């Protein structure tokens, strides 16, 4: 009863990159509240709902799913438990009504989902991890920290799309977070030293013009060394291929937009190789197309072994592809995007799946987060082991970590920080 | 009893640039709790604590300052009623007795009073600007946002160092910020059409290779039309010339580093003169030396009628240097940095200081800040009229303008967003 | 739930002169009241509801805006929240549907409106000045004593109908009280030494037969040196001209009803600047016609820079009067009058209004006072610095300072008595 | 236990005449308190503790009782229960040691004992009328309003003090007062068109300067007659002789220091005999000397059966006295003040006494009064049936008059107003 939702709002805000997103509000009968927010970033995925008006943030609006949080939703929930999260988001799908909540907006949905779930936390008296997982919460995730960027959109002749460092090599967390910053540090006097620029994307780290992906490791691997610290033993490094840009003439076929270097599946697979002999590379991101499936089994068969081989958009959170990934052995991590999918209850059911198959779960921010710390507790309260949230400058992404040093210190003794052990 | 503090506990996060700063969190006896942070950017102001430490963080922790919080402030303040600020700030700055606050650490104090400040809202119901401000507390901030820098650490050859927009158009905060959002989007794709660099620099705002001041002025103003904003009507300018770092020769000499253009005070006057006769420009931060109180009174009487002086380090948010410039008829405007004084109550007299004097007050953001949202609450308890808290990307800028919304959503028919008339 | 209204009622009161009010009492849900009075003593003004029967308080009965609150308001605000005093006014002045609260009646309307204040203020647990102001609101007010009357209702040959000490030496109210009591029996005992009438007016204050305005600050100059003062360190004089009462053949031209003698507003003007070089005099209220635009623009100039310049009947407390004051540079104070304007939240506008331009705000009482007490909250609610509240005799006037003292008492350290900074 | 006293404290406030009082707050377990004033006006009554520092308030400051109150009050009461007045007052008086409260002060003592009777009521949630008095408390009095001064300090030839008209034909309070006030407004009028004087005195009321006790008598007759009221019928007279002022040659002599006329203690009662055959006088106190006991034993065989005979100097509030005057049958009333006594229980147990002998018991101001309006309930909590606090103007005054008509309000129709029945 004081876990009765009385009321649900939605407010139009603004995200990291200047574009607007949902935040949700409920109130519960106990006068407590919770406060939710949708990142935002396809087929296979949930949908947002943007407004399309040309003349309101280029078309960005998010007042229609604003407007169905305060009518629709909050009309289907008022009167439910709080606590009962699985119903409270069941209640919006069959409400919503399609296979990818375009009728209230992804955002709508997720952005209630997280408010519901932070305001049963706060009306039970826990922390929103221990609200999720219960006691059996205590491993603090290792952080993939993107610090270098290439690809797509920057400014430089680098293809590959995140380069991350992994302080596999400390025993808690507020000792991982410092020393990655440490390193951040060093590779921006790095890049200062040789002329090159200090200013950041949208997940904070640098894009500097490098030549290429070995140069980018390699600044990278100095930036380290820099600041005291031992690749291997201290740091390993985790990439974002982001390969499903890198579409050749045909399936199998690969052709990297910048160096124009060109790759059969196989041998793209014999690339990844030879870098992560050359270097210590611990885990590769969408290493081959979305839909390279018999590229993927291979790779997973040659590498998967002693690489971490993360499916994002191989796998957009979706269970059905996911599912299909653990039947012909392909990948064998998933990279967590709670938008994706569009509720707190299937994103835990999707991880579930991941772990129960042996997959690990990196949870994920998108590009456009918020001042929202959801991920944290997410991680921690599924024991995921590993988290990729930015680099740590702009605090969208350091929010994130602050709120890790928070929660490391609320499990006192209890808190694992499972460093190399993790994969 | 229920407003009594119990316990204040410290601790050591990470700013949006990756640096180490204090957050403090206070504990009251009826259980409700409150959190602050400090966020961080002389000689005459209130001095951070830092440990100095070459093997942490690069010697920018802030364990020395956590400790202080956690022993020494804690004991103090325990047993005092947290809704009374004055008494709980007099109580750490008594218990200091340095003029700097350089024992417990300026950060260590701000984010405590800022905690108790939070903690005694929440005890009793309210938002933290009533709080502050009580029932009287209704204006919206005008807000001026970098979206272009130069000066200093640019990779370019602008000596002003922010190039800001004012939407004093608007009817109301919520359209002033889209607007903003918007023109901040047209000059990105301007900057992509010119092959400009369109990552950002510490407050969120983009620092391309431009020539000259003119150059960015005309750029945004580019940018104002892009976005379909008329110059004058819809936007105009505010800048940042902090011109201390043009020292010259002898005092009254300023060289700009850039552009090596030699100016005596009343030729540098004469030149802001001219510009905000070309452009739209209705405020000037810093147009004179930190000391040149001559050419500050000056500059005063040849453009106060027309131009907002505002001193930002003319005045360090120093009562003391703020009514040495009040006697002299330096400046009408002061740049107010919490932490620059240390204490809430201090900013509060500060802010009451120059309103008595006719002065506007500009509530401002540090290049290092957190998920804090406290000056969105402060620029509206004290109904200021104008913040300045980053360009609308990165989420430590852009919770400060989400929690603006939230206040004008409350406020209902009561907000008052000023516009043109703030100055 | 416990801010919400559940019944407002009226009644019928009675005022310091033996007049009939109103008063109104408001109930919250959770069992607290408030309760608050109408003063009184116009076209430009909120229009007070008196019955019009002869047969009761020869016309001056107060039950028909008495019903208007048990009926009608009562009704409007039911279910309300009682701390968002702006929707509570603006529900009332739209209930009304006048441009004058003539319907309602303006004594009704701030009954009500002063009734919720106190309600919303005991409910969350806080001072009204606290709820009013929040924390920022520590300054004691400079009070102007009216000790020595003339002008229209005083049985004597002085033409200037106010004559008021202010204690602007005194380093807190408390000690100014004191001394303002001090000099107040010293004149009525040099009063009495010369065979003079020391029974009191409305205001509480004499009206001993005397000659001119001379004499009057002559014999008030005396009382001060009596009682131990020295003028200007210790006390200044403040008058109200009332000069509206003075009309001349055409306009611009003033004839002193008693004196007989004749001006022009320029030569008036002239007659207030030798007064103040020859005397102490820092403050002058209505020194000219209420319409004399013109002449209060030039009087303005002449001694606006030296002495404060207040309308009273100029403005009225109504803003429009007040902006078209500040637009032609007339007047530097004004007069603040709660019941003129009817509601606490425009009060709370009108005073914003003239902080905003540089004006002084005097917080003022009605002729006809009750024993209510929300001018000094108000006052120190808004840190106007100055109060005109009566002489220190008779409880309707006296209420106000105790209130003060209890306020001032409460803010322990944080409390600010600006003395002679006020202006 | 919510009726604890957990703190007592003092103030030093200002009284209705500008002099320096006591006020204490009462603080209970339960959060609630308490406000009590001491009113202020010999040797067989209570003495009141002042500095006696000439150096402030002319010797006239209280601080000595409000430490007293502060430490040693506070620290004995602290523990004990509220509602238990008797021992409360006992606690202070034993505590006190001396025979007239002279160690800690009536009026610290008064203060608190009112303050603790408030509070205590106010835990209760019960008015104080009820508290004091119980469902028995029903009796709204008659007032008997000096509107006419004369004796002493008074600028005219009239030797009676008091001057005071009663309303004993209406039928309830509220038409009482009514009708008092329009009386009032027409004595005005009707001194004004003689060219007397209407500024007031201490009490509220006129002192013009008439001739002779006749006149005053015969002016407040044709004030009656102008409001439209019968002699008799409507209104009747009481008065103040306050003979002790005419202290004559030897005990039993008079003479009047205006008329200069002489009378024996038997001839002066004859006087009165006349007046009341004259005039409707059904009310006179202190018609003789307050040690001249024959005479008044033969006054009140005189005219005891048809005039009301009060003893005000005559029993200064002091059961020993007022026993005597039982016993050898003098007087058939009683003027009571609290400040005489120095405690609400003493107060009751001397209304109890002379309730119980079949003396009346009017229930006093004094000239040095309050916003307090503790006496207005202390009359109804004891049925007295009659009060004198004052003309109708003044709020020191009609703030009395206010809070009967709030009880009477709150009484509903179980509010008995006796007229002319309550001698
Ligand atoms: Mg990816
Ligand atoms: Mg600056
Ligand atoms: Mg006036
Ligand atoms: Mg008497």
């Amino acid at each position: 009863n004081y876990l009765e939702i009385e009321k649900v709002i939605g407010r139009e805000i603004i995200d990291s990159r200047g574009n607007p997103t949902v935040e949700a509000e409920v109130y519960l009968a106990g006068g407590v509240t919770g406060r939710g927010t949708a990142p935002s970033g396809g087929e296979f995925e949930a949908l947002e709902l943007r407004d399309g008006d040309k003349g309101r943030f280029g078309g960005k609006g998010v007042t229609k799913a604003v407007q169905n949080i305060n009518t629709e939703i909050s009309e289907i929930l008022s009167g439910m438990d709080a606590s009962d999260i699985y119903a409270v988001d069941r209640a919006m799908i069959d409400a919503d009504g399609t296979k990818d909540k375009s009728k209230f907006g992804a955002n709508a949905v997720l952005a209630v989902s997280i408010a519901c779930a932070k305001a049963a936390a706060a009306a039970l008296g826990v922390p929103l991890y221990r609200f999720l997982g219960g006691l059996n919460a205590n491993r603090l995730p290792v952080p993939m920290m993107n610090i270098l960027n290439g690809g797509a959109h920057a400014a430089n002749t680098v293809d590959v799309q995140e380069f991350m460092i992994m302080p596999v090599g400390a025993e808690s967390f507020r000792e991982a977070l410092r020393q990655c910053t440490e390193v951040f540090h060093a590779l921006a006097g790095l890049l200062k030293s040789k002329g090159l620029a200090t200013s950041v994307g949208d997940e904070g780290g640098f894009a500097p013009d490098l030549a290429s992906d070995e140069e980018a490791i390699e600044y990278i691997l100095e930036a380290v060394k820099l600041a005291g610290y031992e690749p291997g033993r201290d740091f390993v490094l985790a990439m974002d291929a982001a390969s499903s840009e890198w579409k050749g003439e045909k399936k199998g076929e690969y052709i990297l937009p910048k160096c124009k270097r060109k790759f059969a599946s196989e041998e793209l697979v014999a690339h990844w190789k030879s870098l992560c002999e050359r270097y210590p590379i611990v885990s590769i991101e969408d290493g081959l197309d979305e839909e390279d499936w018999e590229g993927w089994q291979y790779m997973t068969r040659e590498l998967g072994d002693k690489i971490q081989l993360v499916g994002d958009d191989l796998f957009v959170t979706n269970t059905e592809r996911l599912n299909k990934g653990i039947k012909e052995r392909c990948g064998n991590s998933i990279l967590i995007k709670l938008n994706q999918i569009g509720t707190v209850s299937e994103t835990l059911e999707a991880i579930k799946m991941a772990h129960k198959a042996g997959y690990t779960a990196v949870v994920s921010h998108r590009s456009g987060e918020t001042e929202d710390t959801t991920i944290a507790d997410l991680a921690v309260a599924l024991n995921t082991g590993q988290i990729k949230t930015g680099a740590p400058s702009r605090s969208e992404r350091v929010a994130k970590y602050n709120q890790l040093l928070r929660i490391e210190e609320e499990l006192g003794d209890s808190a694992v920080y499972p460093g190399f052990t993790t994969f």
